[PDB]
């Protein structure tokens, strides 16, 4: 049939914002904050986001840093998977790189 198995550590989206990445940090916040998230200060333009939308055992951790694309000339938002499987992952992740009004 066909070879799989692959999966390595690599941040890919399609989110692309116009705007200013000095205003993204806080929107991001609004938007975590409101869907019942926790952030965290890590660094100068990065965030812990965490949610526990299955059990607390399959909490979701994912970072929300603000860089710019190399080949695109835009601020965009990198997820970087920190716990629970892939699944849950992308379950919230859906809702982010979407509400993230930008």
């Amino acid at each position: 049939g066909s070879s799989g198995s692959s999966g390595r550590f690599t941040w890919s989206m399609k989110t692309t914002s116009s705007m200013d990445p000095s205003d993204m940090m806080r929107e991001i916040r609004k938007v975590l904050g409101a869907n019942n998230c926790d952030y965290e200060q890590r660094e100068r333009f990065l965030l812990f986001c965490v949610h526990g939308d299955g059990h607390a055992e399959n909490l979701v951790q994912w970072e929300m840093e603000v860089c710019k694309l190399p080949r695109l000339s835009l601020n965009g938002v990198r997820f970087k998977r920190i716990s629970g499987t892939s699944i849950a992952f992308k379950n919230i992740a859906s809702k982010i790189a979407n509400e993230l009004k930008l």
